[PDB]
């Protein structure tokens, strides 16, 4: 197995996957690494199994159909994985914890949102459709763009949104377009 966490790239107290060489901090994995389970298979492995059991699941889909799906176990897992792919980027640090807003010439968002809030919401099964999760995720970046205006710091929101959107299209097999 790897000697660093797949998500944050640090050593520490690592739980190792039994079916692939990845390792994780307990709360870096999503869901948090399960108490028992021998063998244990990481989220990457679990997602790969879904694809292998249903190869046609990789054919293209329309985003509008994906968003309306109910959060059954496989869609729950896919959203967890997509959240984890965002935390994999070090720039997610800016969006992880609860923000505050006090900048001359700007007003804070009406509905603040952050990664850890989305993480809790998934853990608590608060989303009934994929659309709930995707809307909160996109809101993170939209709030940031609006608040930071013409400051160059706005670019961090564009960057992390691009990671989110690329991974959304991959994990949910969105039909490729020009
Ligand atoms: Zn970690
Ligand atoms: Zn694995
Ligand atoms: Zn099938």
């Amino acid at each position: 197995n790897s000697n660093i966490c797949e998500v944050c790239n640090k050593w520490g107290r690592l739980f190792c996957c039994d079916t692939c060489p990845r390792s994780f901090h307990e709360h870096c994995h999503i869901p948090s690494v399960e108490a028992n389970k021998n063998p244990w298979s990481c989220i990457f492995c679990r997602i790969k199994t879904i694809q292998e059991r249903c190869p046609e699941s990789q054919s293209g889909h329309q985003e509008s159909e994906v968003l309306m799906r109910q959060m059954l176990p496989e869609e729950q897992l896919k959203c967890e994985f997509l959240l984890l792919k965002v935390y994999c980027d070090s720039k997610s640090c800016f969006f992880a914890s609860e923000p505050y807003y006090n900048r001359e010439g700007s007003q804070g968002p009406q509905k603040p949102m952050w990664l850890n809030k989305v993480k809790t919401s998934l853990n608590e099964q608060m989303y009934t459709r994929v659309e709930g999760f995707v809307q909160d995720m996109r809101l993170i970046f939209h709030n940031h763009k609006e608040f930071y205006r013409e400051d160059k710091f706005t670019r961090l929101g564009i960057q992390v949104q691009d990671i989110f959107e690329k991974n959304f299209r991959n994990i949910f097999a969105i039909q490729e377009t020009s």
